[PDB]
């Protein structure tokens, strides 16, 4: 309906799109070089830190696998 | 067949990639900062105002929640 | 297996990522303005011209509608 | 769980967001103008030399064609 559900703040900005894991976990990379990992709740479940900036946007794997580039000239696979 | 159906005026640049609901809504952020939900017809749903330009792309959950990142370095999780 | 089939020009930079319809039509923007819907084959199917860079990636409808943002601030929903 | 499972190196910033074949093949572009194929494991399948940055994510095909923008102004179709 539009309402705020609730909002996450990282250390940069958030210009990775957000991917949906299959139990709902929310994965996003910021400017501040890390993936997140968000709880439908809001609540961090991790956040993984690569060398650069994630513009890339995460895609999910068969097998859960997370996958996202970096500005750090890497594409990065992170276990669930 | 490529004609126009309908075209909506947002206040700023379109980056942002559109995804679509259950129901045919259109989300889409702006970098006039706003979050956009239209109706499959053309007629604005809500928009939603965060901090700063919406490049990032939205995601939807299982249960309709959106998702998208803002410039101003938060996830958003937003109500249908 | 890597071999190219086929490349289509456009008149500018790709940003846009594509998307894939139904029968196999491909449609990205580029930033020459428009909207492109390329053919499996690669034979243009048509193009559609916004006001600006359309640096946005297509989404494709539960009925074949495609919206895509654009730079001249407007998001498009163009017939099939 | 957020441990690292393996980063591949490009030679150029990863912009480009990933995209996930039927067998798991993660398939992206880098700024170092490749499209990359990249097997589960994290060994190298195949890239594939544009002319310009990928920054376009790539798409895949019903028939397992990979489809990608890049800044040299072509849409690429790619076999497998
Ligand atoms: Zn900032
Ligand atoms: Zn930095
Ligand atoms: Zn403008
Ligand atoms: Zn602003
Ligand atoms: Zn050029
Ligand atoms: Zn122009
Ligand atoms: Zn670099
Ligand atoms: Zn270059």
């Amino acid at each position: 309906n539009g309402k705020l559900k609730w909002k996450f703040e990282t250390g940069g900005s958030v210009h990775s799109s957000p991917a949906i894991g299959q139990d709902g976990t929310i994965y996003v990379g910021s400017n501040d070089h890390y993936l997140y990992a968000i709880n439908p709740n809001g609540k961090l479940k991790w956040k993984f830190e690569t060398g650069g900036s994630v513009h890339s946007s995460p895609a999910i794997g068969q097998d859960g696998t997370i996958y996202v580039g970096s500005n750090d000239h890497y594409l990065y696979a992170i276990n669930p």
